[PDB]
């Protein structure tokens, strides 16, 4: 019993029962052992959650340093992007993720990250607040999709009417992308001024 | 036994115990009364939820129409600062708001929100997604904030060091103000094209 293997269980079980159902006395029963076997790899619902997350991020978000072809604005454009889907590729994915702070495994990346945004001209603040727009437009948009699907089933004015049909035709994707080019043309003005 | 009694109630368990205790049993319990009772206010927890997410901005968001002295920019500057504190105000406020619907109760401030965004320049798509991305960026913003706190306890590189310490310093202020900065200098850009 190795820790991977508790926890490629424990990403099944959250898309069978989601964040609030998913619990280490599940989870001990998923994988068929005791709960103070379980507790030596997960000793909380809190590790747990914080095992999750991160392990979606090495399985999934792998656009997480410039390739040598890009810009700092395709970067982010990627990085973005790969996170979103990394986001969605779990239920509760958007839950999963927030309140997590960096993995040890993720310190390296994520020093070089904002190193190439220092590079680029932006300040160490702004390359900060740059990397924590993504993150929280992208865990926003992602939330609202998932949490939208959830609450499933149990009159609009005319603008409003559309405004509907234009969010959720395409689950958000649209909307996204657009934003996304918004916040990189806001910075692309931040770099401008010095 | 009144609507506004029985949310003003579940606003005040809501901060007791979070937004995953809130049950109507327990709503029930604290009101003092049976459940088939409250039933007829509330019939399950999506309609609460539902109704809380609706109050909660109804007795704190009162920034939702541009002042007569107000510039579409200053409009959704103030707007999500508006937002981003009534999401602030009650425990799991991020949760609490993930999910909603607009309510009847807000279509025609939501539809003055889409026209104005109109008769500034930008095409109603653009008006949507503009809308669409204050609240997610906020949304993210604040489901950080919160659940960072929540997550209270059970070598970071340079530069990350000094990253971790300028979010938490004060709960993601100067963050919040600088990307949304760059959304509206973004739009603008987006306006300039045209
Ligand atoms: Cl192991
Ligand atoms: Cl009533």
């Amino acid at each position: 019993l190795d820790k991977e293997q508790v926890i490629d269980n424990a990403l099944i079980l959250l898309n069978e029962v989601g964040i609030e159902g998913l619990t280490t006395r599940k989870l001990a029963q998923k994988i068929g052992v005791e709960q103070p076997t379980l507790y030596w790899h997960v000793k909380n619902k809190r590790a747990l959650l914080d095992a999750l997350a991160e392990t979606i991020l090495q399985k999934h978000h792998h656009h997480v340093l410039p390739l040598p072809n890009e810009t700092w604005q395709d970067f982010l454009r990627n990085n973005a992007k790969s996170f979103r889907q990394a986001l969605l590729m779990y239920r509760d994915g958007g839950k999963i993720h927030a309140g997590t702070r960096p993995s040890e495994s993720q310190f390296e990346t994520s020093e070089q990250q904002l190193q190439f945004l220092c590079d680029a001209g932006f300040s160490l603040s702004q390359a900060v607040y740059a990397l924590s727009s993504i993150a929280h437009f992208t865990l926003g948009s992602v939330l609202e999709t998932q949490e939208h699907q959830e609450s499933q089933k149990e009159a609009y004015p005319p603008l409003l009417t559309q405004a509907v049909a234009i969010m959720d035709s395409d689950n958000g994707d649209a909307a996204f992308l657009f934003v996304l080019d918004v916040m990189i043309s806001g910075l692309e003005t931040v770099l401008k001024s010095a």
